[PDB]
DNA sequence: GGTAGACCTGGACGC
DNA sequence: GCGTCCAGTCTACC
């Protein structure tokens, strides 16, 4: 009862609801689609991970998002507390304005929009997505969830547990920075990324000007915090582009690879007129990302979110 | 200045 | 059961 992951049915009067209608957000196709690696439907229909340091189980009705929090006698979140949970959907954001507006613009949108409604961004923190994005290179979402797991056990704050999971906090830039993090991270399975996250570490600590340096990159323009961020190892155009989108504010960054390029080639018939190139490379993929802003516009990046989704469910 | 590969890891097919 | 695929960044080079 008191134990383990909490239920709506299980314990009512330890949640508190958001009005959200499932049309404005559906957890099933947000939580694991490759924006965040934390969350798990530990229960059917209930999502729990860490959010604003704390550790959260979210579930949906269709007109409300219900919140539940385990911080310190157990109790409903407070309203603040439920306005951290807002931020980290940007629930401000109406998703049902940007649809209309990309399926006005793109009959190709319009059509898979009806089918995968509720995909919106998360806005992440700038440290935990840079480094799950420095995982994430040419890999796939199931071991990159495993690996980010390990990295946060091994070197995050131990939060709560619940049942046998004990959560962590997404682990600090100088506990990353740390002597031979490598070493362990190798022996956690990240392979050759190891090294890049302990790298990336400390050159933003002893190379950049430390944390301050990345949240900066907020009120900087996408150009900018582009190009900043592509200097840190194991940092390309793409990583970049994911960090830009999901944690810097900059909802008109397309993150172009493999799933981006297949769904460009069959639903648009895309193909490169400027690049060298006939396939992927530096100079196509450029130009693709330029192509979907010319499509959807100054929130491309979260119409990008729509179409890659629904084309990890396919 | 714009390519070819090599690359940790492990679930997928293909046979 | 097994060998090749496949889910971006970096770096020798033409
Ligand atoms: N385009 C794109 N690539 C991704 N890779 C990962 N890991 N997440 C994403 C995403 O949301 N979009
Ligand atoms: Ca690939």
């Amino acid at each position: 009862g008191s134990e383990g992951h909490r239920t709506l049915a299980s314990t009512p009067a330890l949640w508190a609801s958001i009005p959200c209608p499932r049309s404005e957000l559906r957890l099933d196709l947000v939580l694991p689609s490759g924006q965040s690696f934390r969350w798990r439907e530990q229960s059917p229909a209930h999502w729990s991970g860490v959010l604003a340091d704390q550790v959260w189980t979210l579930t949906q009705t269709e007109e409300q998002l219900h919140c539940t929090v385990y911080r310190s006698q157990a109790s409903r979140p407070t309203p603040d507390e439920l306005e951290a949970v807002r931020k980290y959907f940007q629930l401000d954001v109406t998703l049902a304005q940007l649809y209309h507006h990309w399926g006005s613009v793109d009959s190709h949108f319009q059509e898979v929009a009806q089918k995968f409604q509720g995909v919106r961004l998360l806005r992440q923190d700038p440290i935990e997505c840079l480094f799950s994005f420095i995982c994430s290179s040419n890999n796939n979402i199931a071991r990159i969830t495993g690996m980010v797991e390990r990295l946060c056990q091994a070197f995050g704050p131990r939060l709560i547990q619940l049942d046998d999971v004990t959560y962590h906090g997404f682990p600090s830039l100088q506990a990353l920075a740390g002597p031979e993090v490598e070493a362990h991270l190798r022996k956690l399975g990240l392979g050759y990324r190891a090294r890049y996250v302990s790298a990336s570490a400390r050159a933003i600590l002893e190379e950049q000007g430390g944390l301050a340096w990345l949240q900066q990159l907020r009120e900087s323009s996408y150009e900018e915090a582009h190009k900043a961020l592509c200097i840190l190892p194991g940092v390309g155009t793409k990583v970049a582009d994911c960090i830009c989108l999901m944690a810097l504010d900059k909802p008109q960054a397309v993150p172009v690879e493999v799933h981006m390029w297949h769904i460009a080639q069959r639903d648009y018939s895309w193909h490169p007129t400027t690049s060298q190139a006939k396939g992927p490379s530096p100079q196509t993929n450029k130009e693709l990302g330029n192509f979907f802003r010319s499509l959807w516009g100054p929130y491309a990046g979260w119409a990008q979110a729509v179409l890659f989704s629904a084309d990890l469910r396919q």
